[PDB]
């Protein structure tokens, strides 16, 4: 497994890391298998969604924020309980099928690191499962 | 990897593809392994839930709609951002353990393709790992 | 094969830390590098990975999920958490973040539950 380093900027943002997953796939030399993307953070996660217009990621973030605001019924008064919730909603990992040395995903389907508590120095693990 | 073509009807509906997955496993001959079901769309997803009482899936779709309505604070011009959100919530894939040549599912569990922007020409990928 | 654990849940909603049960399955498998798949065979419960230190974080997730979705409520919450989660096995150890715990998320207890743990490759 290889560990990539990520530098997030805004409090919450979607970072397209599809390039990072493909980098791991080439480096592995695997033609067929599985690519597992894991996020070791509890205030961030991984999701797969539209890679085209950034209006889609904006809508997801804004609306996730609307339903689970920064301020509210949170005994975890540290202020990022909302990020913990959203992290679980997106998921701690996502997997993509590897076919003919390529990630088998939709045309405009990209892999995102979903930051709900930036700016921070993050990590993302990528494991390529051969054959 | 096996690919199944699906033609969805309603703009939002849960399509039970458990048997489709089961057929992939049986035809693969694999006895012990892992079945990975992947949805290559950004306005649809894959989930596992109640396979008996149709009221359950109905309530999920309805509740998802109430919390994330078709019209609202959305900049995306296609007017389908509510679908993109629900897709990430259900997830782009799910996996099921294969034991003794059969899907190790709970008595009430069914695998669903969750369409949030139909009717459209969809696909589902099923990868059997051993 | 698969290692099945039984869990006896109590309160209506509860996050049960099963990180050790999973590590247990890992150590017993003998594998050094692979994948640990944790699967919940119930439609009113799920599996998620989140803060394993502060009890209020799980309390906030449960209560706020409840606020937005006040037993079909258990069914929708089960799908939001997910029916399964995957963890990288490296050096015969779960490659988890410092504050990451694996949780079985009960939304309709008290019940006799089960979690399956399959170690791959």
């Amino acid at each position: 497994v290889i560990e990539y380093s990520l530098k997030t900027s805004n409090d919450d943002q979607f970072i397209d890391i599809t390039n990072l997953v493909k980098k791991a796939v080439d480096e592995s030399g695997v033609s067929d298998g599985m690519a597992v993307v894991f996020c070791p953070h509890t205030t961030a996660g991984i999701t797969i969604n539209e890679n085209a217009d950034p209006d889609v990621t904006r809508d997801i973030l804004v609306n996730l924020d609307k339903v689970f605001p920064k301020v509210g019924d949170y005994k975890h008064v540290e202020g990022n309980s909302h990020a913990h919730i959203k992290a679980s909603l997106m998921g701690s990992s996502q997997q993509i099928i590897i076919e003919n040395g390529k990630l088998k995903l939709g045309t405009w389907q990209g892999i995102y690191f979903t930051e709900f508590d930036g700016p921070r120095d993050r990590k993302v693990f990528v494991k390529i499962i051969l054959e």
